[PDB]
């Protein structure tokens, strides 16, 4: 569902901007709730599959949400700030999940950690770039 959504333009009308940003908001909150249910279940393949598809999600967020952050930044500041404070909580959560991957030293898990890590470093440095 999240990969299908296309970035518009800065010339685009306010209605589609607001609607697609609220779609991104429910997407990131759904990602948050999907990640938060991890803490109670163990079972190696569950953490493997979520650290796998988490990565492709965060890559989607880099490639396909940030153009919308560039276009609707001047006008929808409260909305984009809501998006970013929503994303920081799942960023810290994914930091903890990668830490959980390290502490057990699971070979299947620790393969999919560094790409996820570098995408989080890229997104946080991009967020710093956007704030200035």
């Amino acid at each position: 569902t999240v990969k299908k959504i296309e970035p518009g333009t800065a010339a685009d009308s306010q209605q589609i901007h607001e609607e697609k940003l609220l779609y991104w908001n429910m997407a990131v909150r759904d990602f948050s709730i999907l990640i938060n249910l991890i803490k109670v279940f163990d079972s190696h393949p569950v953490l493997h599959v979520c650290l796998k598809y988490g990565r492709l999600f965060v890559e989607a967020f880099l490639k396909q949400c940030m153009p919308l952050l560039d276009f609707s930044f001047r006008k929808h500041r409260e909305d984009v700030l809501s998006l970013l404070e929503t994303f920081q909580l799942d960023t810290r959560l994914l930091h903890h999940l990668c830490g959980h991957s390290k502490i057990h030293q699971d070979t299947r898990l620790t393969q999919h950690v560094p790409l996820l890590k570098k995408t989080l470093e890229l997104l946080v440095c991009r967020v710093k770039a956007m704030l200035t």
